């Protein structure tokens, strides 16, 4: 009993250890929503730093070396599990503070672009042309085989720039 109780499956190890070694040279830019994947780590209730860095070492595992976590500057202050990820994230060139969607949406834009999550519709159209969800059970980060469908394409080439 307890959902607060049971969120201690954090107890369960998670270190992120991004690896020394160059990463693969077309990848795509991979996107990350920091809020969306840290809340749905967190049960839509905790701000789960961990669901980003758990995240960010999923793809850094592919070999992908250009990755931006969006994240709100306030968290940075405000609720936030486990916010030494953050820090540690940060200082890794790999997290963006935002100063919220059209920063993602811009940045996708710009680059190759995959964002990772779950009016003005020309903004919201966007994240739909580029979207790879997720889910998490623990520390365990799971992207569908087929981002789009059996008729749109499978990961390995979904994540590749040609």
């Amino acid at each position: 009993t307890g959902t607060q109780r049971f969120k201690e499956a954090l107890q369960d190890p998670f270190t992120l250890c991004l690896a020394n070694v160059p990463g693969q040279p077309d990848l795509r830019h991979i996107v990350i929503d920091g809020s969306n994947v840290a809340m749905v780590h967190g049960l839509q209730h905790y701000f789960s730093s961990r669901g980003i860095a758990i995240a960010v070492q999923y793809f850094w595992d592919r070999g992908h070396r250009d990755i931006t976590v969006f994240v709100p500057q306030w968290r940075f202050s405000a609720k936030v599990r486990e916010s030494h990820f953050l820090q540690k994230l940060y200082s890794l060139s790999l997290l963006s503070l935002t100063p919220d969607d059209r920063f993602m949406v811009k940045l996708a834009e710009e680059t190759d672009g995959i964002i990772v999550s779950n009016e003005s519709e020309k903004w919201m159209a966007i994240i739909r042309e580029r979207l790879l969800p997720f889910t998490f059970v623990g520390n365990l980060f799971m992207v569908p085989d087929d981002p789009l469908g059996r008729n749109g394409p499978t990961l390995d080439e979904f994540l590749k720039k040609p």
